[PDB]
């Protein structure tokens, strides 16, 4: 089958640089292509195991009511005149045309359902050219409350029990960190590698949904979920129209949809089980996973230099054969900090104590880059803040994202104003005066006493600040010294921050 579609019509809008409609063209051309599937008895025993394991996994429908309370708030509103404000209050309007989109995914496990296309705004710096801007496929809202009545319940309860801890998104930073750690250690000769998928939405195939789907009916399920879960998945999961913001027939999808609820689940399951199929046709050795949607870790007992690098290639033709080549071909590493994956990599840095302490960090160009778009433009999701917070123990958030931004603040008076900010899917109206007590629930006290970085993540900072523009880390001490100090003056809450978030700065 043919991943997409066109029918010729234009996907229309609604240094540093955001991506744009007018990207979308080459980014078509990129995602579209035939597929070739062909599985055998390693795909097969994996697919088994998940089942079983999905077969004492107990899931329930949620109610309108909750699928409701649990749409986010600035998702897009509906075709239908009510907003997700609307949803979120239980307006009768939003109410009762749910309801009719359920009763009519009861009745009908075919007709295929609008998914509106759009352009993405995703800010990216240079490289050595332009990537272009990623293309979001959703149905209308009323669908994607139904979504959550029907699968909630089962996407946030299954993986977790079917991949174990090779379930990526059940870790915070810090635990992600432990399990690496961990494993890495548990290896006499350690080798591992990332995995990433060459537009892996594009290489899911009708069959993979089918399989997915099946892996949910292998839950015990309410009959009305089973049959809105068959429902969902003939009549939104395997394909469908695309129509742009203009309400035009852009053509269709046979592939992923990216903005649908199954999608984080389904490909993290879909990546889990060829990866681990993929695994055992390269006989890899005491094989150990790590699954974020496509974006794969693996660490194994290396076989020697040669061995290690030969069965990488066997695992690559395996995963190509079940649809799913790199973008960049997987190469073996036997030293831990080199394995970048979900864009960052584990590194090493000391505690007060002396005591060394792992923690995930990676390469601050692009966080610099969206922080820098940031400084010039209200954001809804500002990623700058994120990455503060996701990225705490690092040097580079700790001494250029944090310095720089409660300078910006410090003298605009801002201190106190709220910020609307998305991690996890979730959107946060974060205080800035909050960030001790989050930091420390987060990452813990330590992360605010690391030092002595391992020379490695140093060098590559200092190198990213100088290729951006951005002054070198000496300037940063300074100027840190004084937004400190400005604080402590202030007393209360803003000495807090001062205390906790710039301790490393004192000499
Ligand atoms: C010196 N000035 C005339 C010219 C600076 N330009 C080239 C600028 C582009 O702006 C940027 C673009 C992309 C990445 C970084 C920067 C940048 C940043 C970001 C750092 C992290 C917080 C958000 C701003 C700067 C912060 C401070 C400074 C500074 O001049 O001290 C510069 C920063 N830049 C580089
Ligand atoms: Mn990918
Ligand atoms: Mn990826």
């Amino acid at each position: 089958s043919m991943s997409y579609t066109w029918t010729g019509a234009l996907i229309t809008p609604c240094m540093v640089y955001a991506t744009t409609s007018r990207s979308a063209g080459l980014r078509q051309k990129k995602v579209t292509f035939d597929r070739l599937q062909v599985l055998d008895d390693h795909y097969r025993d994996v697919l088994k195991e998940m089942k079983a394991k999905a077969s004492t996994v107990k899931a329930k429908l949620l109610s309108v009511e909750e699928a409701c309370k649990l749409t986010p708030p600035h998702s897009a509103k509906s075709k239908f005149g009510y907003g997700a404000k609307d949803v979120r209050n239980l307006s009768s309007k939003a109410v009762n045309h749910i309801h009719s989109v359920w009763k009519d995914l009861l009745e009908d496990t075919v007709t295929p359902i609008d998914t509106t296309i759009m352009a993405k705004n995703e800010v990216f710096c240079v490289q050595p050219g332009r990537k272009p801007a990623r293309l979001i496929v959703f149905p209308d809202l009323g669908v994607r409350v139904c979504e959550k009545m029907a699968l909630y319940d089962v996407v946030s309860t299954l993986p977790q029990v079917v991949m174990g801890s090779s379930y990526g998104f059940q870790y915070s930073p810090g635990q992600r960190v432990e399990f690496l750690v961990n494993t890495w250690k548990s290896k006499k000769n350690p080798m591992g590698f990332s995995y990433d998928t060459r537009c892996f939405d594009s290489t899911v195939t009708e069959n993979d949904i089918r399989v997915e789907e099946s892996i949910y009916q292998c839950c015990d399920l309410a009959p009305e979920a089973r049959q809105a879960i068959k429902s969902l998945t003939e009549r939104l999961y395997i394909g469908g129209p695309l129509t742009n913001s203009k309400g035009q027939n852009c053509g269709y999808r046979r592939c992923r949809a990216s903005g649908v609820l199954t999608t984080s689940c389904g490909n993290t399951l879909t990546c889990y089980l060829k990866a681990s199929a993929a695994c055992r046709a390269a006989k890899l050795q005491d094989c150990t996973m790590l699954v974020n949607g496509d974006d794969l870790v693996v660490i194994c007992e290396s076989a020697g230099t040669q061995e290690d690098a030969a069965s990488l290639r066997v695992f690559t033709e395996a995963m190509t054969r079940y649809s799913a080549p790199p973008g960049d071909p997987p190469q073996p590493e036997y030293d831990l900090e080199l394995i970048t994956s979900c864009s960052s990599n584990v590194s090493v840095a000391h505690d007060a104590s002396g005591k060394r302490v792992y923690y995930l960090t990676r390469d601050p160009t692009t966080p610099l880059a969206r922080a820098a778009w940031e400084t010039a433009r209200h954001t809804p999701v500002n990623s700058w803040l994120g990455n503060i917070i996701m990225y705490a123990p690092t040097l580079w958030a700790r001494m250029i994202l944090m310095t720089h931004f409660f300078s910006i603040l410090l003298a605009q008076e801002q201190l106190e104003k709220a910020l609307d900010c998305q991690i996890y899917g979730a959107c946060y109206s974060i205080e800035p005066l909050d960030l001790p007590q989050i930091i420390e629930r987060l990452h813990g006290l330590s992360a605010f006493s690391l030092h002595s970085y391992s020379p490695g993540e140093i060098n590559r900072v200092a190198s990213c600040l100088r290729k951006l523009g951005v002054p070198p880390l000496r300037v940063w001490r300074h100027r840190a010294r004084s937004v400190r100090a400005r604080l402590l003056s202030q007393g209360g809450r803003a000495a807090t921050c001062g205390k906790y978030l710039f301790n490393w700065a004192v000499k």
